[PDB]
């Protein structure tokens, strides 16, 4: 079977839920082979080449986004307590989580890059009333949406920041900088917090939360030429997923001061939540995107797109009970 | 059996080797079950539990010292090549593999950091005639042997700091600075590399070689009531055996360059040569050690005491070929 059969089928949903995860699964056990050497000696070797490497180196409508995600539009894993933890708690429990590790305060600055849909920017906003809260995104449609939201919680204290962060230059400093799961799209990592560190002031602290591997770092991209998946996911190479200790590799200019990781069945279930609930409402997703993308057939592809991403996800983060992709977070102040 | 009768048994010669490695063996064994965690989540929380704590805290004669150690009295893990590779051979082969990774260059100002008998400050002397090498040592007789053995080689750009280096003050430094094997010995990591950076200039690296734990730190202490041995072998808690990745939270002042680990059955070959030449020239150490000892039971004392230290580091190393205890090296430069 090549590329082009596998995915013909894919994309008329000929391929069931059962063989559709089975597939993805064998993908990643073949990532664990590539990334798991025979001694720690190999193991180290393997893990400081990649991080030598690093340091030489159309948007969905809202409506439909609020029919997948969960409540606040999180596009991060979640932190799920029970088997009956619904999606909207999880973002909610994740958020707190973020604000206990990062040692949010009332009163301080706080910046959050790559903010997405603005979950983070309003629980903080909304639970610190003395805090100035700025989101920062790329997307124009996320600065509206998080500026709407933030007119109709009665929010005075929300401001985002429309720009590029590798590009975005800035006197201004903050108490509180956070990166939640935007680190694995950055080309340059060395660069990254190196520009962060010149927002922070001795008092400042930095916490990261990044999808990991426990023991190795990969490009997400095509293990083989038997993998369809990971190109199919991300067509270009631009997303890279760091070992849980990659980051400790970069304190030129920031200083490490925690360092934790969450099991991935968080994640998995997370996934598993947005799969169900875009099954749930699969008939109001297809005519929510029907305008903006114009044919029945470029919906399908948006939604196979989306839901394999989900389905594929859950094989990753749930392989090995959570113990192999996972989510690492870390603390940090300036140097 | 209560430790007084295991040290009985064995300061009389009554324990045989079969038994006596077999007894340690399971002694290193509980602490790999005490070390090891379910989750890498437990795993995170307990390595940095002890990376938090570390943050807050008679000689004997030099002709025994040779008819038990290598030539050049190397009292660190060296590095074997072959099965029939000498201890001799193997103290030269892991000189030279400290002078590749530490990017020794002729002409360069080099400081070695407890410094023992002085095998590497002379060979670094030997082969780079334009370099000026210092060692440091808090032991005067280790200071006399130094300087005794540059003479006989015609070394003239040699010096030894007299010193207790968590007490030493300079403001001096250098461009290479190099620490084999001290650190388990240091009582405050933070402020050992503190002190250290202080000795760097912008142009400067350190290298740090360490008795590691590939996923775990812990005090070599005793693991229970039914270890004898810990205790027996260091009656101080003074010994700290680092993770290979704990240096990498101690970059407040340096930042890593590179990081390494040298599978421990270098290490494990390493004291199983002492223990065959201690053997070998054993009625001639007796001899050699009566003078200054005073009875015949301090020397058996001694050498018992020297004896059990190799047998219990051959089955420490050794353990899962080498894979379980094993020696980290890392490249920093200053911040
Ligand atoms: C996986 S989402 C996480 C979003 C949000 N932090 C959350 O937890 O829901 C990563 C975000 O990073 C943003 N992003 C990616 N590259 C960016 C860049 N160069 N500048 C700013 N934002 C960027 C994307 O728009 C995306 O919303
Ligand atoms: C295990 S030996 C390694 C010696 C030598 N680097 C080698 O590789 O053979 C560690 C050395 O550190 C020295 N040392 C321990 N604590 C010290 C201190 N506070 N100041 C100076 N030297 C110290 C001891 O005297 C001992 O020689
Ligand atoms: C469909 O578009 C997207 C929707 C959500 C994301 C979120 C992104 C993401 C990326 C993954 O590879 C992943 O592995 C399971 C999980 C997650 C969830 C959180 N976050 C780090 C990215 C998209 O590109
Ligand atoms: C007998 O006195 C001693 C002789 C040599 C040493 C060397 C010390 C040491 C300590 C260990 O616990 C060990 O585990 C196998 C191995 C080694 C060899 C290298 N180095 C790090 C210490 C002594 O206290
Ligand atoms: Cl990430
Ligand atoms: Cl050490």
């Amino acid at each position: 079977e090549s590329i082009g059969e596998i995915m013909g089928k894919l994309m008329q949903g000929e391929i069931g839920d059962e063989e559709l995860s089975k597939r993805i699964k064998e993908i990643f056990g073949k990532r664990l082979q590539w990334g798991y050497k025979p001694t720690h000696q190999q193991q180290l070797a393997f893990n400081l080449d990649f991080i030598k490497s690093l340091k030489e180196m159309y948007e969905l409508p809202s409506a439909f986004l609020e029919a997948a995600f969960g409540k606040t539009i999180k596009q991060s894993g979640c932190y799920f307590k029970d088997e009956t933890t619904t999606i909207d708690e999880a973002e909610e429990a994740s958020h707190e989580l973020y604000c206990e590790r990062a040692q949010i305060k009332d009163g301080q600055t706080v910046l959050d890059i790559g903010c997405g849909q603005g979950g983070l920017v309003l629980h903080i906003a909304q639970k610190y009333k003395n805090c100035h809260v700025t989101g920062l995104t790329n997307s124009k449609a996320q600065k509206n949406y998080i500026l709407m939201q933030a007119e109709k919680l009665q929010l005075s204290n929300v401001d985002v920041i429309l720009a590029d962060v590798t590009k975005h230059e800035s006197d201004k400093t903050y108490d509180r900088i956070l990166v939640i799961e935007t680190i694995a799209h950055m080309k340059n990592i060395q660069l990254f917090m190196k520009k962060l560190s010149t927002w922070m002031t001795e008092d400042s602290l930095l916490f990261v939360d990044h999808i990991c591997h426990k023991t190795f770092s990969h490009h997400f991209e095509a293990i083989d030429e038997d993998d369809w998946y990971s190109g199919f996911i991300f067509p270009k190479g631009c997303v890279t997923i760091l070992s849980a200790s990659a980051l400790l590799y970069f304190q030129d200019d920031v200083t490490i001061l925690d360092h934790w990781v969450v099991n991935g069945m968080h994640m998995a279930r997370s996934v598993d939540a947005w799969r169900k609930k875009l099954d749930k409402n699969m008939e109001l997703a297809r005519e929510i995107l029907l305008p903006g993308l114009g044919s029945k057939e470029a919906v399908n592809g948006v939604i196979t797109h989306i839901r394999t991403f989900c389905m594929g996800g859950y094989e990753q983060f749930s392989y090995n009970n959570g113990e192999e992709w996972m989510v690492a977070q870390m603390l940090f102040k300036k140097k």
